[PDB]
């Protein structure tokens, strides 16, 4: 919403949007579920 805000002149297009949402889906899978562990942890989840 604030990239579309920040460009009115063509907001977010849907592909945009899809990688935008399937990376931070990863992202934040890693950083809710391993956010609590080491480094060498985070690893292998990163890695599985």
């Amino acid at each position: 919403a604030q990239y579309n805000a920040n460009h009115p002149d063509f907001p977010m297009q849907m592909e945009q949007l899809e990688r935008y949402i399937q990376r931070y889906l990863v992202y934040a899978i890693l950083w809710s579920l391993s956010g609590d562990s080491r480094l060498k942890m985070r690893a292998e989840l990163g890695e599985y």
